[PDB]
């Protein structure tokens, strides 16, 4: 057992998200509480500590290393704060000051300093899982969602404007620019904000799921059986492995283009690969795994009494 944990979560009202699954994962061996900064009035009998952010958690991350000093700090590298680490000396100071860096796929470490590397751990993030549906062999429907690299798929649509064959779903809040390709093109379709049960429905039921961003999108069509067209950026190659055929260069269009064109001639193939490749990825997002991965951690961070 019974630790007394805190996650930081310091998102204005992602990582909140992240954090209740946390919470709710690690609440059978400890107390656990979400707070957006620390310290609080109930920050005495905290003993474990996960911060979110290695730079928006900068100030709490301080606060806890002065309060325990070399006990209890985990550090989370989202993202942005790993690919900031650069120039930012807060988010510098978070590196040096944790017990534990937390990485969320493979690839994290490698832009860590290398005297950081040997306290970063790996855990995957993870979902629930849908069940995989047929898929029709007549179309090609891919979705994105993606608030609104927005210029990438607008300008692979474009490039395939002609087609209805392929049809693209572009989901997410903003724009009207979007409106403009969706009234050009036949196949793209700007759906706009849409409801989380409907999103993921969306996600089970296309063909593929493109990801141009340079996370829980990719795991959510991986978990759904829906393969993943994607940037090949350290994030994503850290999901969905090295020997992934699914990639396509940052910011290359035409090469996404080419990518939804073979996936769509193989129908009637690459598309069948990549669902098989998916599905061998798929149980790194376990809920199971990320539990037990942050059992580990736990009883790693946890302090001797003082
Ligand atoms: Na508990």
């Amino acid at each position: 057992s019974n630790p007394s944990l805190v996650i930081v979560s310091p998102a204005l009202p992602g990582n909140w998200r992240t954090a209740q699954r946390w919470k709710a994962l690690l609440s059978p061996v400890c107390s656990a509480r979400v707070v957006q900064q620390w310290p609080d009035a109930d920050a005495s009998a905290d003993t474990v500590m996960l911060a979110l952010h290695a730079r928006r958690s900068a100030e709490s991350i301080a606060h806890w290393a002065h309060a325990h000093p070399g006990r209890g700090l985990g550090v989370v590298l989202t993202g942005t704060d790993l690919y900031d680490i650069g120039s930012d000396p807060q988010a510098q100071r978070s590196l040096q000051l944790a017990q534990r860096l937390v990485v969320l796929q493979a690839l994290g470490a490698e832009a860590l300093p290398p005297e950081c590397r040997a306290k970063a751990r790996v855990v995957y993030q993870s979902t629930s899982a849908r069940a995989e549906l047929p898929k029709s062999a007549r179309q090609l429907r891919a979705v994105m969602v993606g608030h609104l690299s927005p210029q990438t798929l607008f300008d692979a649509a474009r490039l395939l404007c002609g087609r209805e064959d392929i049809r693209i779903d572009h989901i997410g809040d903003a724009g009207e620019l979007a409106r403009a390709l969706a009234s050009d093109c036949p196949g793209y379709r700007w759906l706009g904000a849409l409801p989380h049960a409907q999103t993921r429905q969306r996600i089970q039921r296309a063909h593929v799921l493109v990801h141009t961003s340079a996370a829980h999108v990719i795991m959510e069509a991986v978990r759904s059986g829906t393969p993943v067209l994607a940037s090949r950026v350290p994030g994503n190659v850290g999901m969905l492995g090295n020997d992934y055929a699914g990639y396509f260069p940052h910011g290359d269009a035409a090469a996404l283009a080419a990518l939804l064109e073979a996936c769509r001639a193989g129908q009637g193939g690459l598309l069948d690969s990549l669902r098989t490749q998916c599905a061998l990825r798929a149980p790194l997002f376990d809920p199971r795994a990320e539990q037990a991965a942050l059992f580990q951690l736990l009883n790693e961070l946890q302090p001797p009494p003082p």
